[PDB]
Order: C-alpha cells, then structure tokens, then sequence
C-alpha cells in the first residue's frame, strides 16, 4: 500500500531468513555467502515493491509519461539486480560485470547531450544569461525567450514561430543580449556624385554638426563620424554613423529614417547629388 | 515447448549432477569449482532453449527481422557463455575477459548512433516538442510530421516527399515549430525612384496608417512600422512589415499581396514612382 | 582431416599428459599450474588444427579473400594463445596482457568505420527506410537502389554511374524516399512587365482557377496558389504553385510546362507582357 | 546550531557505539566491520548536518541559486553515501560501485563545457590577454570588455549589446587586443582614368613624398608606398597606403579622409582622371 | 648464425641456471621469483638474439627501412623487457607498469590513422569496390586506378598527376565508379528568344522524336524529355535530355555535339531563334 | 620560518608519536595502520606548511597570480590528502578513490588546452618555426613576432594590432615564414584588346627578354614567363611572370611597377591596345 | 665522471646496506621491504647520476635544447621516482598511482599532435610519397620539397616562400605528386560568334587533325577532342583538349599558346569570329 508495507515485508522476510539459517548453522558453514545473498534478494525485491507503488500512486492522479519511466526504471533495476545477485552468489563475477560496465558506458556516452542540456541548463539558473522576455541572438536563433527550461530554452523568432534551443547551446557559444543595451549605434553609407571633391571636408563637418545638435544622441562615448570611405570617377561614398540614446525600436527606425534625410537634404544643399553603386 | 520445459531440463540435470558430486566427495575436494562449473553451463544452456523457443514462437505466427534477431542473440550468448565458463573453469580468465572486454566497447563505440537515436526518442516522447501533423523545421530539413517512431521521425517535406529524420537531430538542434505560432509577421521592401525626398515622410506616415487600419493585423506587440533602409540617385528603399492574425497559408498570401499592391497604390498616389534594383 | 580429428588428437594427447602427471605426482605439488597449462595449449593447438582445416576446406571449392581470412585469423590466435599461456605459466602476466589489451583498443577504435558499417547494416535491416529500385537521397548522394548489403549500399546516380555509399551514412543523416511520396508539388516564378497593377487580382485569381479546373491536380491538402511575391518598376513577380497527382516523371514534365504554357497565356490574355529579370 | 554541534552530534554517538561494541565483543568476532560502517554512517551524518546548516546560513542573510546548490548538494553525498557504506557493509560493493563510476563521467564528460569555461578563466588569469575596457576581437565577436568572470567575460560589440562569451573560446583562438596598438596602418585603392601611364611614376613619387612631409605618419619601421596594381583600357589601380602615429579614432578617420583628399588632388593635377571600376 | 643458435644458448644457460638453483637450495627458499626471472631475462635475450640475426639477414641481400625497423623494434622490446623483469623481480611493478600503459596508448590513439589505412586496406581487399585501371570519383579526388596497396592507393587525376589517397578514405566516403556503367545519360539547356510560345509544344516533341529515332539511345529505363523549365520576356529555355547506350568517351562527346546541332536544328526551323541568358 | 622547520616540527611529532606507539604496543597490534596513518598525515601537514611558507615568502617580495596559486594548491592538497587518509585508515577507499579518479579525469581533459599549449611550446623550442622578428603566417593569422612564450606567442598583423596566438595552433597548422625567402616571385595578368593574333608571339617572346635583361631578376631556377592563357573577341589575356632577387618590401613593389609599365610599354609599340576585364 | 662511477656509486652503497640489514636481522623480520626500499632508491639515485653525466656531457661540446632537455628530463623522473618509492615503502600507494595516471594520460591526450607528427614521418619513411626536390601538392599547399624531416617536412611554395607541414597532415590528406607525370594534359575553351551553326562540325574535325599532326602530343591513351559543350545567341563554347609529352614548364607554356592560336586561326578561317562570354 505505501512505502511502509513495501518495507515491512522484505524486512520481516529476510529477519526470518536469517534467524532460521542461525540456528540451522548451530545445531556447513556458509553463513556469509547465504545471508549477503539474502539481503541482496530482499531489497531488489523491496524496491521493486516500490518503484511500482510509486508509478501506481501518480497513475492515480502526463500518463505516457509514466509508464516510459516505469519501463525504463523496470530495465535500470533489471540489470542492477541482475549485477548485484550475481555478485553475491559468485557465479561469473567479472564476466557479468564488465558486460554491464560497457552497457554502461554505451548508455553513458549515448546520453551525452541529454546530460549536456540538464548541466548547462543548471549552469544557467547559476549565471543568468537572461531572462524571460529578453530579445536574445544565440549562435543562428534570434528571438524573445517565451519559455525556460531545464533542457531547452523557447525562443519567438523574427517570423514569430517558437523555437525549441537545446541549452547546451548557450555554454558553447557567444549570448547577444538586445534588451540590456544602453545605447544604440546607427551607421550608413551615402555614395554622391561628385567631380570637386573641394566640397566633401565641409559637407562632412556639416553632418557631424547635425549629429550634434539632434535630439536622441548619446555623446558620452564617442563622437559621431562622417568620413570619405572611398573616392571613384565621379564618385564618393560617405560613411556616417553615431550613437543613440536608449529608444525603443519604432523611434530607432524614425530616428535612422530622419538622419538619412537630414543628410541627404545637407548633401544636396551643397550643390552636390546622389550617385550610383 | 515453453519456458516451463527449457527451466525444469536444465534445473533438473543441475540437481542431479550436484546430489551426485555430494556423495561422490563424501564416501579431491573441488565441491565449489565443479558445482559453479555446473550451475554456469546449465543456464547458459537454459537461455539458449528459451532463446530457440521464443523466436520460434514468434516465427509461429516480419520474418527477416526474427532470424536477425536469432543470429544476433546466438552471437551475444555465445560470447557471454564463453566468457562465463571459462572463468567458472579457471583456464585463461583475463585473457579472454580483456578480449570480450575489448570487443565489447568496440561494439560500444561502433553503436554510438543507435543507441544516441533511441535514447534521444525518449527524451523527445518526455519533453514533446512536436506532435502528429505538426510542421517543424529542424536544421536542414523542413516538413509536415506524419510519423514518430523510437529511432526516426518522418516528415513530409516541400517537394512532398516522405524524409526520413534519426532522433538524434532533435537533441543537438533547434526545431522550428510553425504550427504553435499565434501571430504571423511580414516585411518586404520597395523601391522607389524619387528624387524630391521631402515626400518620403508623408508616405511613410501614410502607409503605416494603412497597415493600422486594415483587419489582419495585430496591434498587441509591435506597431507597423515603414521606414527609409537606404537612399541612392533617383532611388530609396522603404521597408515596411506588420504583424498578421493567425490565420492559414492561404491567406497569408492573400494579405501579402493586398499589403503590397496598397502600399504600391499609395506610393503613385503621392507622384512617385518605382525605382530598379 | 575433420573437426573431429582435429578435436581427437588434442583431447587423447591432453588426457594422456594428466593422467601421466597424476601418477608422476602421487608416486613437487604443481598439479594445478601444469595441467591448466596443458588445457590451455592443447586447445590453442586444436583450434589451430580447426583454423587450418576449413581455410583448406573451402580453398577446396573468392580466394585471395581465403588467405586474407587465414592470415587476419592467424595473427589473431597467435596473439590470444600468446596471451593465454602467459597467463597460464604464470610469466610476465600482467606485463603481456597490458600490451595485449592496448593493442586491442588500438585496433578497436581504428576499425570504428568497418564496425559503424556493419552495425547501421543490421539497423537498417530492421527499419527498412527504402527497398530495392527505390529512388532515395541520402545527404550528398542520390540515385536508384540497385544493392543491398551489409557494410555498403549501392545506388545509380543522375549521370548512372554505380556509387557506393558507406551504411554508417544512413544513420546519421536524413534519408529522402523519392518513389514513396503519394502527390507531388510544383512551383514557378512568373515575371511580368506591367506598370498597372490595378489588374494583378483579377490575373492572379484567373490563374487559380485554371489550376483547379486542372485534371492532375491534387486538391486534398493545399489549394493552389498565386501571389504577388515582389514587386518593382514596371515590373512583378507571380508565385505560381500547385499539388499534382501521382503520376510518373514524364508526366511531371508535360504537366510543368503545360501549367506554365496556360499561365502565361492567361498573363498576356490581360493585355501584360513578361519582364526581363 | 553551527558546525560545532554538527560534528559533536556524531562523534558522541559514535564513540558511545564503539565503547558498546567492545565490551560487546569482550564479555561473533566483527568488531573492524561493525566500527567501519559505524565511522561510515557517521560522518556522512554528519556532512549531512554540516550541509544543512550551511545552506540553511546564507539562506538566512541570490536565493533559487542557493536552494540549486541544496538539491545538488543533497544528490551528490546521497550518491557517495551509497556507494560508501555499501562498501562499509559489504553487500555487492563492486556493482554498485561500477554503477557508480560509469554515472561519474558520464556527468565528467557531460560537464566538459563548463569545466572548459572555468580552467580557461583561470589561465587567464594568470596570462593576462586584456584589461577592462580594452577593445578586443575574439574569433567572430567584437567589442570593448565590459566584465571579466570566472567562467565568460561580457563585450559591447559594434552595435552597442552586451555579449557574452565562454571563457573557453580565449584558448582556442587568436585573440586581436586593438587598444595596445602603438602606430596604425591604413592602406586604400584609387582606380585611374588613363592612357598616357608616362606619368605613374611621377604621380607615384608625388604621393609618397606627400605622405611623408605629413604629421601623423609613422616612419620608424616602413616607408609610404604607392605603386600600380594592375593595368587595364583607360584604366589604372593606385595601391597606397602608411603607416600613422598612435591617435584616437576620430582622428583616425579625419587622417584617412585627409590623404584620400590630397592623393586625389595630386592626381588631377598632373591631367589624369579618375576610373571607374 | 640462426634461429637454432638464437634459441640454444638462453636455453642452454637457463636449463644451466636452474638446475644451479635447484642444488642451491636442497643442499632462502626462493626458488620461484629466481627461477621467472631467469626464464624473462632469458626470453627477452633470445628474442633480442633473433631481431638482431633477422634485420642482420635482410641487410645480407630498401635498406633505410631496414635500420627503421631496426630501431623501431630494439625500442620495443627495451619497453616490453622492461616491463617484464621489473614484474619478475617485484620492484615498482605497478608504477613502471602504469608508465607503460599511458605510453602505450600515447602511441595507440596517435597511431590511429596507419591503423585506419591498414585496416580500411584489408576491408576493400574484401569488398572490392574497385579493380585496377578503373576511373574513380573519391570524394575530392579523381582518376584512373594505377596501384592498389593496403594504406594507400595511387590514382591518376585529370590532370594526369598521380594522386596518392590514404585508404582510410574509402571507408567513410562514398565512391563512384565511372568505369561500371552500362548506360550513360545526357542533358542540356537550350535558351530560345521566342513571344509566340504556341509553338513550344510543337518543337518539345518534335525534339523527343529525334531523341528516340536517333542511334546510340537507350529507350529501356527512361524516356527522352524536353521541357519548358522557365519563361521570360522573348526568353524561355528548354531542358533536354536523354539516355545514351554504353560507349567510349570520345563517342559521348560527338554524340553530345550532334544532339545539341539537331536540336537547334529543329528549333530554327520552326522560325525561332536562340535566346541569351 | 623556513623548509627546516616545516619539516623539523611534523618530522619530531611523527618521530615522538611512533616511539610513543612502539611501547604503548610492547608493554591490540596495529602498530602497521597506525603508523602509516600517522606517516601520512604528518607530511600532509609538511607540505601544507611548505605550500605556506613559499606562497608568503613570494608574497613578501604580481599578487593575484600569488593567490590564485594559494588557492588552486590548496584544493590540489585538499584532495590528495583527503584521499590518502581515507586509504591509510581503511574507511571507503575504493569509492572516494573512484570520486577522485572521475574528478581527476573531468580536470584531465578540461584542461586538454592550456596542455596543449605548453607541450606545443615545448616541441617549437625544440624544433625552431621560428625567431623574434620574422613575418610569419599561421593559418588565418599573418604578422611580425613579438613575444615568444610557453603557452601563447604574440604578432603585429597587417593593421599593426597585437595578436595573441595560441601555441596548440603552430603543431596542427603549416607555417608560412615571409623572412627566409632567399628570391621573390611575381606574377600578374595584362589584358589585351587585340584581333590580329598574328603579333600575340613576336609580343611575347619581346617581353621575356625584357625581363631577363631586367636587373633584380633571379635566372638560376625558373625561366620569366608570359604566354597567352585565353583569348576572347578582341581580347586577350598574357600571364607575365618571374622570380626577383632577395629585395626587401618598397623595392618588390618599385620592381612590380617598373615591369608592368615595361610590359605594357612593349605591348602598346606593336599597336596593340589593352582590352576591358 | 662516466656511467661507470654513476653506476659504481650507487651498486656499493646498496650492496652495503642489505649486507647491513641481513646481519642486522639474523642476530623485526621486514628484509624485504627494506631491501626493496633500498634498491628503488638507488636507482633512483643512479639514473639521475647518468642524467646529470650525460646532460653535461654535450654541455661540454644547440644549447637552450640542452636544459629544455635537462628540466623535462628531471620532472620526469622526480614523477616516476615519487610513485616507485611510494610504491615501495607502502604508504598511499593507489591515490598517489591514480594521481600519477590521470596526469599521464593528460599529457599523453594533450601530446596527440606532436606523437602523430613523429608516427606520421617514420610512416612516410616506409612508404615514400616523395623525395627531396619533388613538387608536391598536400591538400591546401604546394610547392618544391626541400627539407624532410621527422616532424615536419619544408616545401617551398608558388610565392617562393619556405612552408612547415606538420608531418599528420600526409596521413590524412591525399598528396599530389607533380614531379612523376608521365605526360601532361591540357585543355581549353574557345568561345564562338556564329549563327551558321552548320559549320560547327567542320571546324571540330579540322581542329582535332591539328591537335594530331603536333608534335608534343601524346596519342598513347586518349585521342584530342574539340565539341561544342553549349550554344547560345550568336554564341557557341567549343572544349578543346589533349595530352601532351612529358615536358618542362616553360615548354608547356609554349604549347599551350601555341595550340590556342592555331586554334583560333582555324576559326577564323571557316568565317567565323570569337565569341563574347
């Protein structure tokens, strides 16, 4: 019925057992060998008893589930059992056991990436990389995390599927975290169409200027750029960047789009026009 | 005929031979070496007769399959019983025990593949990433699932074609699962070929009103957004997306093209036209 | 001459060196060490005599693959009986027997190929993923199964030429079954020169028509579709697409060009014409 | 109540357990089997103890890391608790412990990764390969160190993100330290208009000594050069390029933008043009 | 001088030392370790006799391998000796012995790929899946088979260089055998600048016809095809093909030409013309 | 203070506890486990004393270094101690010495790199790739040595950043050493706009000769070559090239210029025009 | 001074002590521990007498080799003294021999590249895959052999450069030999304007009696070939091919020119003009 019955029985058995052997010994002299064996026996039988009052108490309540353990725990305590009477008895010791070791490395090696995903996701709960809601890029996958796991993470990628990540991905490769910066980063490239490159040094300090005195700037690190990246026959390219303030990300689009036209309109006010890549 | 038989020959030829060694000692003492010689022998010939009456049972009532298990099972008992005997003996025991032992991880490491399928299908059935008529997407191979075994999975994939997927990818791998998501999610690109960018916001503005007030969309996470990508002679890029309710495939295709022939009407509303990539 | 020669002259030669020994030791005490030597080479001596024997059997009947099996077998009862008396004299055991199992894992990991082939030769004998004449494509390789066999399947490719791909490759890698599929899936890309795209709906859904009034349309799982996937100046692109019956594959040609004869015919019935890519 | 009680708890019991065994056994001989397991049982009681109120310590002061390091904790001395006193007491002392040691290093390999992570941060800290704030480039990832830890240091990379790297990806690969650099190189490609190439050579002297009467430049290890790449119909490539003095970034690309000026003035001085690639 | 004298004087001397010790100690009883140690001293000098009269006796008739092996087994057997005395006298036996353990597989895991070239040599003497003078495709390589050895093969690439492959290549790869096929198979594409395609059906089967009117086609397996696979703006392309019968390369090549000639022989018959990709 | 009397305090208690021992047991015989027990935890003692002694020793004289090797050799004698005291007093040795061994493997082959390193530092300053100064390429890394040391070695590469080379990448990798070419080579390609082919000989014959009357040519291994390597309407392809003498880095390009101008000097005096790629 | 006193020093002392110990314990039996102590020590003694001897010895005569050899040397037998006489006294014998073997197989994984480079040499050495001065092509380089060693091999490659291939890389890699062809072959493609394909075949044909009526061709195994491999537009690509002689380099250039000329001479003949890809 419970843990205590399954105890109770395989207890009072084996007291009998050994309680009969004593005095069959003292009115041949195997007391050992009979009595190890007994206990062997005895608590194979016992937690056999209650592995299957176990995966019958929570069949009493995810059902597959419970008999895909109790199938596996019937295989695990087959062979332990198996290995462990054998082992008392004393017949084939060392063939019996090195079968069983290399089943056991067989299956030991078999399961490594089970056993990866577990540990690397409690090295994980150890050092949070991040947490539920966060825009992550792991390796190839890139989406908000929807779900964590001992042996996966759930990601929504760009195209808005749920992406199912083994967590032995997050411990052998590089985690981009999108929600923790502080700071955004644009930069773009402007190619013009241009024969009196006399102009391009004050166009440049121009755009900078803009870069400036424009709302949504972050000037704590590093001053906004524009440089002439390289030159062609009638030909120039541009390369503007600077650092932004923490926006969101519809207000990152408009800010990109009002600093390309902001450019643009300071480009064509110098007499200057657009080119061709 | 049955297991009852294969137990009570051996059983009762292991009886027979020990009453007789008793009082053949009795009325030079090797009581132990002998008796476990014997008790290894037997049993090992006991297994063999229930291994022949099991697959023959089975081949009395898929045929190929039995007879391979035949040659494999008399293979791994003619392996065990050897090693076995040879150590009940005494002649030869870490020789021979070093040589199973070497055969056996060769054919450990040799099965690393099997082994990681099965195993990796347990995992799967615990933690049910997919399920019947899902269609996944897992590393290179994309597909609708139409059948989940213990070693493989088959899909059906865009060619509808049957694939045949180990398990052993759904433990390394991310898996994509298309049919779990609750909203979709477009974007495309259109080129213009304009020249007087001051109308560039205007549209922008315009076409994003457009995708607010079009049903299909879904305004609970990102807002629909159309920006300008990059600009040229004559020619810009706007980018525009949404997101879309959860609906079919068909008429997700719908939705994109009305999108796009929309976005395109506003666009040569405004006097401009497309540009040429 | 026979097995049972070959077993007769070492067990008289071995019961004849016992019963020797005891009446040498009754009439100092090593019974043990020699008679379990004794065993031990008279066997390695008998399975010479049984080696031997059939390698010239069946030479008595594929013949440098009999003297590669008699050499392989030679070297391999030289090192086992090599190891076995050292064992059994008692010198240089453990010496002899770390050599012995070194060499073995040497050789066991670098025999992990033929072993691998093997091993995924039963496994895909017991879940057939394809049958003789079946057109498969496993990973880089594609063709008709023309052979089937324990280490190495063989296939005729598109240039029919006989390929012959390792059986370790059916385990690792996803398998596309070819001749099992029961509908096929076609799918074109339609480009029009059109600057009024105020008639793309009426084309598009016209197309659909004509694919569902198609005989060798499959209309059970996916209707056909017809979408604008992109569009430009004067200038879009349709996707075209569709499931088809079972049929053959120069019915699947027929069937492709004479859906995208009727395609286009219905494009250039609307007064557009095919833009250039 | 602290380790004090937690060790003088079982070392009384203890003592009083063997003080009653010897006397036992004075006034049927096991006293080293029974002390044995006593001294076993004991003190796995009381790391036990000592655990419990350790974790129950800083539970009373980062708390689900805590209650992962109790879980894990409880199963690692409950695994070597079996494994110890079924060695204490005697009963299949080798089966368990070989089940014991095949779980060993499937966790022992299982847990490569993080074990990589923590021996590769200590040897970083011992061979120092950057500082905090330097900007490094390891492998695929890019930025300025902004935390260095025992198992993965953080950059902020180009786009302003904090990533986070295993610290066992600075062992494998080279790591490129831009802020120890103490001169700079820059190097660029004109392409020419010309037919008349009489005057590479001049236009080529030119520059160099251009690039030579500049600040800026660097010529302690190697001189400016600027020579023709290759040739083609009205058609030159100028390869130049220098070395420059140790300056910030912003400076860096005024100096680029600067000599790409001046290089081309100098070739539209001497009537050349310049190509289009 | 022989094997003879190689052998009768260590057994000469140790049949001499023996019965020494015998009348040593009838007339400090350690009589077993001296007599193993004079047995493995023995042994170790006799079969140092033998290499030094063998590698003496093929230089008495390819000599740096002589010395190589020379080498390569004195270091060997002073491995292998040392191991063995160091166990007969009983001094560091396991330490010495540990020694020669990690050092024996140092070599046996650095071996690896000799051992694979040997071993995949043997596996292909027994499976031959090609004999000499064949052309073969081997992954990346290609070429006539000119030597067949057991660690390496030696083809002859397009180039007519000889290419030299380890045989362990042949195990893990797949191989093509252009040299078994009994029907070869042809295809091309041919793009016509075509507006009215009410004519493609027409010249398609018109081409067929010629395919299997023509000499040198194989109408046994598969059917000769021409299809429109792509239409454009006055562009489509046609994708012909067929099966040729077995003949020679030169013959494949004019029956390649002269398909192709009559093809666009047919096609500019019926007013069309050649399109340009 | 010093080694003396971290060794003459456990060295006098050990000495005081066994004489204590001997008469405690002469006027119940364990004298053998008490006195390896105390052997043991004696020189546990020692070398905690030692470890102590020298890491403040160096400490009194680079600081983190210092107690990163204190704690790292206190958990290294931490386990050995652990470990030899469970198997001087008896109590569960096998299962804390399997701990032990499945811990010391886990760090074995964690640590597989930073070993890697040292051993490939050792094995490179035996067999020199290399000295400080020259311009070597390793694989993906190119630049100038700086610093050589056990476990890294230090470049400046092409933009004149410190790299930072792992040592394990100069034994699995080829190595390109730029500082001991005794000639150089040079190689290029000149397209012609040419339709008389009949002077592409005369042409090239003139051009070889100018380059062997060229100084800074190297004749002593390779002839200058300049054949046609394919030709196309009016258009040609010349592939001129040669060895040059030792020369240093300005004076190879100076040299490449000067023959391209020649060579197309020569070109253009027989009317022949260079031709557009 | 010489192996003679190294040897002398350490035998008397050790046949003092056991002539010591043996009257010391006739007129407390423990003769062979401490006769096994003594003679561990001495060797220990001994070998590090003769390391010192012969360390200084080519001291006394390539330097840093020396004491690199010198402290590898010492670490060395510091380890195998430290387990001997661990062994031999008998305290902590199996942690401190686990301790020694799992450092042993850390540096025998850790030294797999550097033994695989020796394995690989002396492999190469059996089996010559080419000599000093051959041009030879292993895998990613290429160049003229000119230095073999035992772990690495020196080429020169087309840069004229001096390579170091780590010897591991001629097991695993196929290696082309260009320094034993036989005879070259070459082949080209000549592209064609012509509409008037009815003279395709007459030009072929003309051409390959070209390619026959030259010297330096080779018509021992496969005849020239020239057949049109594509058409298009006013378009045709004819592949052109043959074997040459064994030559030169140079000369080969020659031919190649002088064979694409002849080439396009007879194009040019029958009417037609060159193509434009």
């Amino acid at each position: 019925k419970s843990f205590w019955g399954a105890l109770e029985d395989p207890a009072r058995y084996l007291v009998t057992f050994i309680a009969f052997a004593q005095i069959a010994a003292m009115v041949a002299q195997y007391f050992s060998p009979t009595v190890k064996g007994a206990v062997i026996l005895s608590l194979v039988w016992f937690l056999y008893r209650w592995k299957t009052n176990v995966i019958t108490r929570m069949l009493s309540a995810d059902r597959e589930k419970v008999l895909t353990l109790d199938k596996v725990s019937s295989v695990g305590l087959f062979a332990i059992g198996l290995m462990a009477s054998a082992e008392a008895c004393g017949v084939a010791v060392q063939s019996i056991l090195t079968v069983g070791g290399v089943g056991g490395v067989a299956t030991a090696f078999a399961a490594r990436d089970i056993l990866g995903n577990v540990l690397s996701g409690l090295s994980m709960q150890f050092s949070r990389p991040f947490s539920m809601g966060d825009t992550i890029k792991a390796g190839s996958v890139e989406g908000q995390v929807i779900e964590m796991g001992l042996t996966t993470t759930s990601l929504l990628n760009a195209e808005k599927f749920p992406v199912l990540v083994p967590n032995s991905l997050f411990s052998s490769q590089v985690i981009v975290n999108k929600s923790r910066a502080q700071w955004r980063a644009i930069a773009s490239k402007i190619p013009l169409q241009i024969d009196d490159l006399d102009m391009i040094p004050q166009i440049s300090n121009e755009i900078k200027e803009m870069l400036r005195s424009n709302t949504k700037v972050f000037l704590g690190k590093e001053a906004p750029h524009c440089y002439l990246s390289r030159v062609e026959k009638s030909f120039a390219e541009l390369t503007i960047g600077c650092n932004l303030i923490r926006m969101g990300k519809e207000e990152l689009y408009n800010t990109q789009q009002e600093v390309l036209l902001e450019a643009v309109k300071i480009i064509k006010k110098h007499g200057v026009s657009l080119g061709t890549t």
